[PDB]
């Protein structure tokens, strides 16, 4: 997240880390079992961290559960980042309290306009690199369909929104993929991609989960 702020240790409790032997993406609790990420993401030998603030301390809140199984979109595109989910079930269930809860699914889909919440480990420079140990916040508005296919022609279909500032400065970025935006207390979106990192005119790019929800339940519910 570039341009953000500390969001607090577990102040974010739906928020996970996927580590490999390291964090490399972000992702949801959306109940007990399952979490929600990016397509992107996908690797074999993930272990979900729940409870994160600092991600090389162990704090005290910390849940380390393995994926027992991965379940990447049926449709997702690797070359135009299309249907860019993916679900992973834990091999046990988390145990759920104040600071480790599940956020809900959004029953409708979110309007330009609507301000949001996004977070995650990922770097906080847009020229250069420096990762952050703790939990980085970022309020941003969802961006009118308009504005984003001016900034990105011929990229975005209607499984993707824009979000975050025109002028640039405040964005997702690398190592935040896969991680949430909350609005209205729903999953709204999950981070994707875009064109480098708080760049003018290049918004960040988030999967629309709104479009996703049957396949999500009916995925939940035989898995
Ligand atoms: N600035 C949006 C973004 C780029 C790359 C990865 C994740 C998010
Ligand atoms: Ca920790």
């Amino acid at each position: 997240i570039v341009g953000g702020y500390t969001c607090g240790a577990n102040t974010v409790p739906y928020q996970v880390s996927l580590n490999s032997g390291y964090h490399f993406c972000g992702g949801s609790l959306i109940n007990s079992q399952w979490v929600v990420s990016a397509a992107h993401c996908y690797k074999s030998g993930i272990q979900v961290r729940l409870g994160e603030d600092n991600i090389n301390v162990v704090e005290g809140n910390e849940q380390f559960i393995s994926a027992s199984k991965s379940i990447v979109h049926p449709s997702y595109n690797s070359n135009t980042l299309n249907n860019d989910i993916m679900l992973i079930k834990l091999k046990s269930a988390a145990s759920l309290n104040s600071r480790v809860a599940s956020i809900s699914l959004p029953t409708s889909c979110a309007s330009a306009g609507t301000q949001c919440l996004i977070s995650g480990w990922g770097n906080t420079k847009s020229s250069g690199t420096s990762y952050p140990d703790v939990l980085k916040c970022l309020k941003a508005p969802i961006l009118s369909d308009s504005s984003c296919k001016s900034a990105y022609p011929g990229q975005i279909t209607s499984n993707m929104f824009c979000a975050g500032y025109l002028e640039g400065g405040k964005d997702s970025c690398q190592g935040d993929s896969g991680g949430p935006v909350v609005c209205s207390g729903k999953l709204q979106g999950i981070v994707s991609w875009g064109s480098g990192c708080a760049q003018k005119n290049k918004p960040g790019v988030y999967t629309k989960v709104c479009n996703y929800v049957s396949w999500i339940k009916q995925t939940i519910a035989s898995n």
